[PDB]
DNA sequence: CCTTTCCCCCTACCCGAAGGGTGGGGG
C-alpha cells in the first residue's frame, strides 16, 4: 500500500539510522516521542496506522544522537520550492502536509552539529519566508503516508525524495560557521 | 502517480506467603 511506500522512501531520503517519531494527540496537543531505528519505524507502521485513524498526527525527525545534516524548512509553496532549487537549496525531500501546503528537508552535509543546523534553519526560513517557529535544529516534520488530522482527512504526501546534498550545502555550513564565531567574538 | 489506515509491553495489585495471574495505563 501507499502508506508503507511513502515512509520507506522518506526514511531513505532522510538517510538516518535512527529517528524520533512524534505522535501528537489532536485533542490535547500532547506529543508522544519514540526513538526508533529505521527498521523499527517500519515495523511499528500498523500501530502508527491505528493511532492516526484514532486521531493522531504523525511526525518525524532524526534521533538526538544521530550524525546528520538535515534541516527542516516549513510552510512553503511550490514557487518557494522552485526558488530553493534555483538558488542551490535543493531539498532532500518535499512533503505535502495538506493540499497545496508544503515543507522540505534540506541536506547540507553528511554530518553537521546542532549549532550549525540551527543557524542554517533560521537563514533558510528567512530566505523563503518560512515559519520562523519551525526554525530550530530539532523541529518535527510530518511523516508522509499518514492523514493530516488538524485540517480542515487529507493524506500527507511525499512529492519528491532524491536525498542528494544541496548544491549550497557545503557553502551554507561555511557561512553559518563564520556567522557563529563572529557572534562568539562579540562577547565583550 | 497518491490509500481510508486499526498495537503491544510493562507493571501495581491480587490472593495469601511465593510467585504467577490479571487489569489498566501508556509509549
Amino acid at each position: 500500500d501507499r502508506t508503507l511506500q511513502a515512509i520507506g522512501r522518506q526514511l531513505k531520503a532522510m538517510g538516518c539510522e535512527r529517528f524520533d517519531i512524534g505522535v501528537r494527540d489532536a485533542t490535547t496537543g500532547q506529543m508522544m516521542n519514540r526513538e526508533w531505528s529505521a527498521a523499527e519505524v517500519l515495523q511499528n507502521t500498523p500501530w502508527l496506522k491505528r493511532m492516526n485513524a484514532q486521531g493522531n498526527d504523525v511526525y518525524i525527525r532524526p534521533a538526538e544522537q544521530e550524525r546528520h545534516g538535515l534541516v527542516l524548512v516549513d510552510d512553503l509553496s511550490e514557487f518557494d520550492l522552485d526558488d530553493m532549487k534555483a538558488e542551490g537549496r535543493e531539498p532532500a525531500l518535499v512533503v505535502e502536509t495538506s493540499p497545496k501546503n508544503y515543507q522540505a528537508w534540506v541536506k547540507v552535509a553528511d554530518a553537521a552539529g546542532g549549532e550549525l543546523r540551527g543557524q542554517i534553519a533560521r537563514t533558510l526560513a528567512s530566505e523563503y519566508d518560512a515559519d520562523p517557529a519551525s526554525a530550530d535544529s530539532r523541529h518535527y516534520g510530518r511523516l508522509a503516508g499518514f492523514t493530516n488530522r488538524k485540517d480542515k482527512q487529507p493524506w500527507v504526501l511525499l512529492r519528491e525524495s532524491k536525498g542528494k546534498t544541496a548544491t549550497a550545502g557545503p557553502a551554507l555550513v561555511q557561512q553559518a560557521g563564520q556567522q557563529i564565531e563572529q557572534a562568539q567574538r562579540q562577547q565583550e
